[PDB]
């Protein structure tokens, strides 16, 4: 009975998109009479209380996310956003709290582009482009990739999980990106843009080609 | 109350390490007495059925693990191995069945072993080699690093969670050798160890140095 | 009257084919009536039994052998296993004990493949391409070959037996591959894999091109 998943916002959001969005999920819920969340801000301010209706998810249970809308400078100034959920499954509220936590000292990321070694023959694997970008201390990352200035898809590239670094409070992440062989060899520029907090100014980028 | 954690043993100690090892954890318990886990197969033959003293773990509750001593033909037969824990804590036996499942028809892995890019002049976090492999459809993945011959110690590099390339059933993983700058400006040569129980011969090494054409 | 001929699991079949078998071939014998082996192990464990039909082998005497399926882990660890013979011709059972027994402190091959000579030209349908492995001190070695990645047929290489060093405990072996003179001239990657106990994982290639 694990009902409430706070998500905080994505730095791809927060800034680069201009949309903070908190959302409150309660992944659980048994029953829709008496149930209702209510939206809370440790400082005085708008409170745009979205919520979705009741879906069938998890073991057939019912989900309700609520959003709310938040400003980039407010989410970011400390404060603190709290959803408190009610309903006939919880016999107490839990005040579930959402602010921006440090995490220490930030630390800006080292972007590495890695090109294709001798072993692209074949069309596909191996002609995926790997950025290797290490070094940042906040987990809030995000990498996009571009071809030239026009930006690639999401389908195109995938990500891993930001593992930490053995023995560093630094975490490190790949991002690999599927491109046919001819892409390649045209010597077209290829930008993989890396966005973190941490950074002098937010986008740095690093561009390769034959 | 998830008491059964089960595992199964990975490829390299199944056919490497020959540590065919299967255990039931037992993470999360409340009473010590009255408890016991009994080791039973499908098929005739050996029971070496070890067990573990409980331990202060999780929460902290009493964590149990059983050790059995299993041979390596029988595991990848997909012999049902089942760990039978009974406790008060219980109303009934949980019996979970550990066999080796498939998961579709294998595909070998395609090791590519990749050089540091051109900003070498610093040490460490730039000059790590990247045993990027990919398309082994069993995520059931082991890299080791070798500098030649001699092998390269388990901490010196960090693997990934194989993940699925989105697309298909099969998965790819990392693996960055943390070296100082000047190990690999010696021109040595750097092999990347990748086993997997789809390839061929279960072992494949990808090498390069500096100015490896 | 040469009756138990044991036979210990090859290494390929130990590890890299999981079909270790530990045979007594009888191939000498007089008369089938009243005959069986007892099988026994010296630790407890299954006793996988099957004897194949007798055949006409050697001067007209039938020819028996039992196959047992043995754990590589109950065949490394050094556990004596001896098959237990009893014949109307044989006054007494013969206990013949088969077991890994050490040969020395194991020594790693060393793998050099040789490209084919400058008469390259000549001779074609057979630019050979030897895999000279030395060095190994357990005899017990296998090699394939492999073009790319595909693997070589046992027909297309023949291996010597290992023969001693002159002057020291270590062996070593050679295997030739008779590939087309045209096959070599494309420039595929041919690479010759050699299996062995002693080596720190079991698999070590070499591999070279045009």
């Amino acid at each position: 009975n694990l009902q409430v998943y706070p998500l905080t916002p994505t730095f791809h959001d927060l800034y680069f998109s201009r949309n903070a969005k908190i959302t409150c999920l309660v992944s659980s819920m048994k029953t829709i009479e008496n149930f209702d969340i209510s939206w809370e801000r440790e400082k005085a301010g708008n409170l745009e209380f979205v919520t979705e209706d009741p879906v069938l998810h998890d073991n057939g249970t019912y989900s309700v996310a609520s959003i709310l809308s938040v400003c980039a400078e407010d989410w970011e100034s400390g404060d603190k956003f709290s959803c408190t959920v009610r309903s006939q499954d919880l016999p107490s509220p839990v005040k579930k709290t959402i602010f921006k936590q440090n995490e220490g000292t930030p630390k800006a990321p080292d972007v590495y582009l890695l090109p294709p070694s001798a072993q692209e023959l074949i069309q596909q694997e191996m002609v995926t482009l790997i950025c290797f970008v290490t070094g940042f201390n906040p987990k809030e990352i995000f990498i996009q990739w571009m071809q030239g200035g026009v930006s690639i898809s999401e389908d195109k590239f995938i990500n891993t999980v930001p593992m930490k670094s053995d023995g560093e409070q630094t975490y490190f992440i790949y991002s690999k990106l599927a491109i046919p062989a001819a892409k390649w060899n045209q010597g077209d520029v290829f930008t993989c843009v890396v966005g973190h907090e941490a950074l002098p100014l937010y986008i740095t980028q690093q561009s390769i080609d034959k």
